[PDB]
């Protein structure tokens, strides 16, 4: 039988989430949980001012039918203690409102049938997760992160290129599209600098690169470090690796290297753009990163660039259900 | 009074006294404007945002550019004409008390007391006024410049919306030329903090789709509006809004049938006449062919697109006019805040 | 029974999009295109749309393209209208779009051996002009015809529809419509000092002849209709924002339903309604002239309403294109 | 000279006599920025826009707001200190003559001549030395702050991109604090006149596409840039460019190995030390969390951001500075025209 799985949750990710999960014949949808009235979520799902229309319909009984999975439970409730996808049957959660992104909080959706929990964010005291660079460290812990979408297109290419070549250190910037966190107008934010109108000015913003990848990576976190800068752009975003290494390097011994693990050990996950797309091209792009051939560049014996795209939004939910196949068997 | 005098306020030759509540876009601006006014001392804002960063909204702004204030030792704020602004952070309008810093006149800003009844929770001791920053349920509503003058001391006021500052001059100037059979009113207006900048939840799906993407028709109650400031015209006139992907400042569109047979020099003339006259101050006309960016903090309530001007079948029209729909209507505000606090 | 051969001539917006259409037409093929871009360039451009997404188009060896159901389209690059020659394809009808030609004394240029008719994508001076589902059965056979603006597109079936119900005694015309390659990127030099200004920052009101318009596709209603156009910093499709002074007496309703009944009847596959309350982004690659947002009809007095109606102003105005180009290769 | 006696110019006291060659969007900001020198007059512009629009685009800005200029009766322009400026209209560089207004320097800021051979041929009677707003093969380039104290009386020299001008200073300082081994450099950078508004035809299939609607990678030539100015560091440093859709300021982002060790501490005080000093006027520090916006017609070459710096494995470190592409750079081309008509 199909792998039952509880999507929480459905603004950006969420809707991701749904849509991708929708389209894999190994999954089976058997609830979601909106705080969108139920015509509103449809709505949602159908129509994407960035992503286009999706096929989705309400059954008589006023369940969703989306794809291969044709009954889906939709609730409502806010509160994690009064919800209960065990009335679907559901195995594993989806965890996608931002608001419990840890291992105690996310630990009450555990109860009947549920068993398993993956979170679609960083979280605290959470052992955590990126499908090709250390999933395969699972252990059948009941609680994981799967990460933010800046670490899932930034630790393929430092594992990729650490094993071809042995990191010192890495800078990292991304060049992120907008996301719910930002202000659409100059108004009261926590940080001062999202505070400001996201679709007219550039903003830098600082994240945890080096803890990120302690994780996934512990060997190379303190090694690296980084920044954000978010863009007037809806989605798509920019990883920006600038790489001191121990092993000799060339643009052709990298690209090698690159074009080698996506046919081989990130089949699926990363992959490499050699016909000069730009960012809007990877809309809906499957991939936790694409690495743009022509701009990669050296200078000295020991230096490197490498620029990668990612949609951080699909991508990121494609490795959401990537991890809930995988944990589901393993 | 007794804290006026402690502090060496005379309270015969003192400025007006208003407090502003709410610090998102209109009250940001609505700080800016007064603070400019040297009738007006703002006395007191009470905002959700931590003190540092509302400072930091005041001084910094994407589309208005950069203002001058500082804070004091004491928390106080500084601000041209207003250098001890007592700060506030209290959501709940009835332990909320601008008493304490002698308040005459209170700015509603927040959008949350849009009413009647609700912004009433605001009058105590020395609060004795409110001007609402929008449409208001049972509340009476002036519009500087249409119908200001009947106002006859009422304790709460609506200041109506930023699109009926712009219509309702137009609409007045023109029925006076004309007589307004009929017109319909279309306002391209730039996103508001009403609207989501990416698709998610919101009570009404259009403005849930991202903000900065599209064009977002949104229904708005402009004949109910327009009777409120211009009785005989509000069973005459209607329209709707569309949002588009611009930070501020928006263009009104007015398709008019008129009694009086009309040409675009008359049409011309009449609004033209009347920015010299009895809108001096409130309505202006753009012969410069300038664009939107071009009226980024103009305080007029709309500024006619004199080259645009239209008509055809002998009673028909077309007038467009700008209007920076934060700082043209918060212009109004204050200038509503001067005028009931002596008349 | 062969397909319509037809050739498109410049490979801008319309060019990419009418392109497009036209390869996914059976009973039409590409038998030729010329473009100032490089082969590669066009190819990219054809595959790749910021706006619309991808498409699937490959190069042949012997440097055709394939695309769909037009298999061997040969690639020009010729500047020159008198030295291009389409005729060494064998193409009938050519679709004009590079906004060099607009005229009829132009364009008849392209009429040499096999090529006999020409569709300009634009308004031309002194040229016959047509509009699908509103005057095209008129069309007696001229060799040089007009398929009007996108607006006039969207206009002139709500016009026809609205006036065939109710008489249109005045109408005002706005078109909130997005920006194009007519515009500036950034504060620079332009003929019209309104369009000089940056496009992506500005709302920027701009003359567009409705009243002519109207007149060569419902000249009694030419007179009676005027308005201007409103760009915006959206990078495709529009809205036509239509205020109607009628004879006959209207409602919400009447309106709603008179528009409705034209879309299962006379404007079939032209103009259609939507109840889904939704927005500009979703009629990305729409094929309608107008689609009317049903919800937000209103009526003022007894004689007065107002229309709106969403257009994809490349791909609307580029299926028309390819309709047209069917319908004049066999009347 | 007889034409300086004929209008009343004494030529011993007289301000440097300028001309600008090109009004985009560096010939427009050029034009406002030496308006405001006291010490410069703007005696001729080249413009293939129509007079009055050239007016119109000086005057009005969507990003940099409005500007006074007036027009006199005999077709000059008028504007701040330089009253009587002849305008041409003249495609042809061999047929252009700015010896009629007595130019001593020429700012050339078509983009078309961007190079010894082609920039040379303004060189005639009073006009003496060119300053290209831009990078120029087999052209003695020179960064304000940077180099330009080698400057030695040549006659055509070119000020470098816009990017130099920002990355150079930091280089610079930095280098000469801790040495830099090797560094790359990525620029996000506002959209400028060579994209596109929509996907169409161009030399560089990325820069085909929409600007506003994508992030664009795009190639700049950084290590041949740095090293005509500080060439040293030529062999050691490299990196690109990243379009994105805002219309002006834009950000370099620095990765740099150095051979001492650093700390977010050291790296800041020598930045800050330096802003105090070698590099007063040219570089700054943003203490105060701003963002793209808030630099909008900063007149420095870069303004690093203090909280932003981080530093990790003893010896690397990363650095942002802001610049404004547009008035940073014409800030620096005018300093440029001092400079040279002196020293
Ligand atoms: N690119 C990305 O978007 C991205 C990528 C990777 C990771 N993430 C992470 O994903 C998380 C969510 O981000 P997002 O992009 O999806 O933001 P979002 O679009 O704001 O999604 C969060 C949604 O959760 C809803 N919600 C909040 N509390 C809820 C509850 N108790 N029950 C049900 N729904 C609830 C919110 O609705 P209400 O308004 O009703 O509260 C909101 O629509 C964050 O932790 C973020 O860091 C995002
Ligand atoms: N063009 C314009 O923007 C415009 C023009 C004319 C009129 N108006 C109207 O004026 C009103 C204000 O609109 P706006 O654009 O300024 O909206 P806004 O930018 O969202 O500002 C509203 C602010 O009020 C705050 N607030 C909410 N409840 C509060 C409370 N109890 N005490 C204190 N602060 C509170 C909110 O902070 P929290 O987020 O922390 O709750 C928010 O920052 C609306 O009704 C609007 O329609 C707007
Ligand atoms: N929404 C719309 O875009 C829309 C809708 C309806 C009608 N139209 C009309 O269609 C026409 C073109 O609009 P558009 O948006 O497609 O224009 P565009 O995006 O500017 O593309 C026009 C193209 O024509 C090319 N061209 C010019 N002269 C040529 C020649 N002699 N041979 C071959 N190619 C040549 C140009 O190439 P170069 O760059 O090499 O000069 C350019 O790429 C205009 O009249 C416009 O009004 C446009
Ligand atoms: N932030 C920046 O934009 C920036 C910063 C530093 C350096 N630069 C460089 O400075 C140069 C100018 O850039 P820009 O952004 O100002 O470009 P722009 O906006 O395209 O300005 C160049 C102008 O020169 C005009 N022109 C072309 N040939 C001419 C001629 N023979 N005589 C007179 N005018 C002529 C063009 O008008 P027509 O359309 O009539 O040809 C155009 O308006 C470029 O090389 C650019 O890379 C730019």
């Amino acid at each position: 039988m199909p792998i039952r799985i509880a999507i929480n949750g459905t603004g950006r990710i969420g809707l991701c989430a749904i849509r991708v999960a929708s389209q894999r014949k190994d999954i089976e949808i058997v609830a979601i949980n909106s705080t969108a009235e139920l015509e509103t979520l449809l709505h949602l799902i159908r129509h994407d001012s960035v992503h286009g229309h999706f096929e989705a319909q309400l059954n008589a009984d006023r369940t969703l039918n989306i794809g291969h999975s044709k009954n889906i439970l939709v609730l409502s409730e806010r509160d994690i203690n009064k919800l209960d996808f065990s009335a679907a049957n559901a195995e594993i959660i989806i965890e996608c409102t931002g608001k419990f992104n840890s291992l105690e909080a996310s630990s009450a959706h555990l109860k009947n049938s549920v068993k398993k929990v993956i979170i679609s964010a960083p979280a605290q005291n959470t052992p955590t997760f990126v499908y090709g660079v250390n999933h395969k460290n699972y252990h059948n812990e009941s609680v994981i992160s799967n990460a933010s979408c800046t670490t899932n297109a930034s630790a393929p290419l430092l594992k990729i290129l650490d094993e071809a070549f042995k990191v010192e250190n890495a800078l990292l910037t991304t060049i992120h599209s907008y996301t719910n966190d930002q202000n659409l107008l100059d108004t009261k934010h926590k940080d001062i600098r999202r505070a400001r109108a996201a679709g007219l000015n550039l903003i830098p913003t600082s994240t945890g690169v080096s803890k990120a990848i302690s994780l996934v990576l512990p060997h190379l976190g303190p090694k690296v470090t980084g920044l954000a800068i978010r863009v007037p752009t809806p989605n798509v975003s920019l990883v920006d690796l600038s790489l001191n290494f121990k092993k000799s390097v060339s643009k052709a011994s990298v690209q090698h290297a690159l074009k080698d693990a996506c046919k081989h050990a990130f089949k699926g996950v990363v992959s490499i753009d050699e016909e000069r797309l730009v960012s809007s091209d990877f809309i809906s792009s499957p991939f936790s990163a694409i690495v743009i051939d022509d701009q990669i560049m050296t200078i000295g014996e020991k230096n490197a660039k490498v620029l990668a795209w990612y949609d951080n939004e699909m991508g990121y939910s494609e490795r959401l259900i990537d991890m809930a196949q995988y944990i589901a068997q393993n």
